[PDB]
């Protein structure tokens, strides 16, 4: 599919820079048609086919079209889709509270309520995108933004469908893989992937909202895999002695190595603790 070509500049007026990737740079903009605000997600394209540098076309037009198919509280929209000879620009949805990671970094730790009025939103988010078939793989504190941060329950959206890929056979297999922390098992052996894996993510941000650390993360990475490969964690008492054993059940539930017997995003949403290299 091919985008608008005009020069992006003429349409919208472009400011602060909100985030940073590999192959990204996002920045906040304003469209002069309408005065409204975005997200600006400047892309960095291949040069060549065999190429490190930049994304392939193949894996912009996957981010792309997942965009455009979803809408939901929960969740970024795509406004439009600009291009030019070295990236692909979107115009997204803007999320200006800030990243649940820097939220989190500068509240230490969370009560199981806190927590909860935050997970269900995921969960609601989580649950429009698998009915959708679509696998998220990338759910972690720095893809999930508040829309503002001074309020006692802030609403969320999940972000970054970079690593997001339709799941229309119950599993994909292509080496798809993120950041360690969050990655579930299957993914560290690189075995076939489906919407289970997006359910182990949530157990460790749940992990993460309720302690305040990381429940595999170890000194490097490949220490972190193994880790995770082996279901390597516990509760440590220092921090989780006050915490519920109806969240640690919930917990235990999703940080389950076998897909086939972790938590599915409608079990999640019925569990008597949400349930209201
Ligand atoms: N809609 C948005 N509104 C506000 N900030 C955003 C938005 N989308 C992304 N960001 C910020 O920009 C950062 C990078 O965006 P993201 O889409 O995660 O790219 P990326 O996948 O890291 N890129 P790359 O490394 O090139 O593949 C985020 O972690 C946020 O801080
Ligand atoms: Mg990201």
């Amino acid at each position: 599919t091919v985008f608008r070509q005009e020069n992006v500049d003429d349409y919208y007026d472009t400011g602060e820079e909100l985030g940073s990737g590999q192959f990204a740079v996002v920045k906040k903009c304003r469209e002069k048609s309408t005065g409204l605000q975005y997200a600006a997600k400047f892309i960095k394209k291949r040069r060549t086919k065999s190429s490190r540098r930049g994304v392939s076309r193949e894996d912009i037009e996957r981010e792309v079209s997942i965009l455009k198919e979803i809408q939901h509280p929960n969740v970024i929209t795509l406004h439009e889709v600009y291009e030019n000879k070295t990236d692909v620009i979107l115009i997204l949805e803007l999320v200006a509270g800030g990243e649940l990671f820097d939220f989190l970094a500068e509240k230490e730790s969370l009560t199981e309520e806190e927590a909860t009025e935050f997970l269900k939103q995921i969960l609601n988010g989580v649950y429009y995108l698998h009915s959708l078939q679509i696998a998220h793989f990338d759910l972690k504190p720095e893809n999930i933004m508040l829309l503002d941060r001074n309020v006692p329950k802030p609403r969320i959206k999940i972000i970054d469908f970079g690593l997001a890929h339709k799941i229309d056979f119950g599993n994909e297999f292509k080496n798809i893989f993120g950041t360690p922390e969050f990655v579930a098992p299957e993914i560290v052996n690189y075995e076939p992937l489906g919407l289970e894996a997006d359910m182990w993510s949530i157990g460790v941000i749940t992990y993460i909202l309720l302690s305040g650390a990381s429940p595999f993360l170890g000194d490097t990475k490949q220490e972190t895999l193994a880790n995770v490969s082996a279901v390597n964690y516990e509760f440590e008492d220092e921090y989780f002695s006050n915490t519920s054993a109806l969240a640690k059940d919930f917990i235990r539930r999703l940080l389950v190595k076998d897909p086939k017997k972790r938590m599915t995003i409608q079990d999640s949403l019925q569990h008597p603790w949400i349930k209201p290299f």
